RNA sequence: CCCCCCC
C-alpha cells in the first residue's frame, strides 16, 4: 500500500526531525499529498522550502523504486505550497508588466517545470505576453515575451 | 554539542543504511570520522542512479542527514556525502569555470562575476586563484546572490 | 507546462 508506505517512512524522518510534527497522508485525484503539522514548521520548512523539498524529493524516490512510475506525490506544510504559488504569481503578473512597457523580453529566474507551469498558465490568453522556456536542467527558466 | 566518534557516527550508520536500502539494496556505506567531522561514502548497487539528475538525489540526502544530526546533536558534523568521485567532479567543474575567468579578465583587464555560489564553492574558487599572477578575486553580493568576481591584478587603463 | 528514469 503506498499510503502506507509514506506513513512509515515519512513517520520515520518525522520523529528525527521535530516530536511534534504529525502526518496525514491522502490521495488527491492522481496525487499523493503529505501534509506535515505540529512544532516549528518554519524549521521543517527550511530556508527557501529546501528541507521540504529534500523530503519531498526522497520521498518520491523511493516510492518509485518500491512501486513504480506514474505516482504524483506534493508535500506541504502550513500552506506553504499555496504561498510559494502566489509569491510565483506575483513575480510573474510584474513580468507581464515590465514586458508591457519594455518591448524586450525578461528572462524569469530557473524553476522546476511544476513552478514554470503556473507561469505559463497564469499568463494563459493574456493580452500583451507570451511564455515559452529556455536552457536546459537547473538553467531551465520562463521568458516573458511581448505579442 | 557531543563527540563526533561514537553516537553519531552510529547514528548516521543507522539512518543511512536504511535510506540506503529502500534505495538501493546493492549500496553499502563508509562512514568516517574526520577530527569533530563526519564525512560519508556510498559504494555499490548504481551509483550513478544515486546521484541521480544533476546530483538531486545525492544532495537531498547529504542536506537531510545534516539537519537531522543537528536535531539529533545539536551539529551537522559538517558531514560531507560522497558517490563515484561526485564532489571530486563537481569541484573540477568550479574549478573549470574560475579557470575560464581567470584568462578572460586577465585579457581584457575587466573583472567577470561568476555565477552564484555557495560559501564551500566560493572558497574552492579564491583557493584555486589565490597567489596567481595576473588576477585575484572577491565576492560580491549578498544571499543566494552573492558570487566570485574575478579582477585583473593590472586593471584595464580605460 | 510533473518528475523520476525504466532518460
Ligand atoms: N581569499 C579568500 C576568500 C574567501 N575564502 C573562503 O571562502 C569563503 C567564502 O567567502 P566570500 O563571502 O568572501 O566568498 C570564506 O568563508 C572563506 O572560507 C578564502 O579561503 N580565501
Amino acid at each position: 500500500d503506498p499510503r502506507a508506505f509514506l506513513e512509515e517512512f515519512l513517520g520515520g524522518l518525522l520523529l528525527l526531525l521535530d516530536p511534534g510534527h504529525r502526518l496525514e497522508v491522502r490521495v488527491e485525484g492522481e496525487t499523493l499529498k503529505a501534509e506535515v503539522k505540529g512544532g516549528d514548521l518554519g524549521r521543517f520548512i527550511g530556508k527557501e522550502g529546501r528541507t521540504l523539498r529534500a523530503v519531498e524529493h526522497l520521498a518520491r524516490v523511493v516510492l518509485a523504486r518500491r512501486f513504480g512510475t506514474g505516482y504524483r506525490l506534493v508535500l506541504d506544510a502550513a500552506g506553504y505550497r499555496s504561498r510559494a504559488e502566489a509569491r510565483i504569481r506575483r513575480l510573474a503578473e510584474e513580468a507581464a508588466l515590465t514586458v508591457a512597457m519594455t518591448g524586450e523580453p525578461l528572462h524569469l529566474p530557473p524553476m522546476p517545470p511544476g513552478e514554470r507551469r503556473i507561469v505559463h498558465m497564469l499568463l494563459k490568453n493574456h493580452p500583451r505576453v507570451t511564455t515559452e522556456s529556455q536552457g536546459e536542467g537547473e538553467e531551465r527558466h520562463v521568458v516573458v515575451y511581448p505579442r
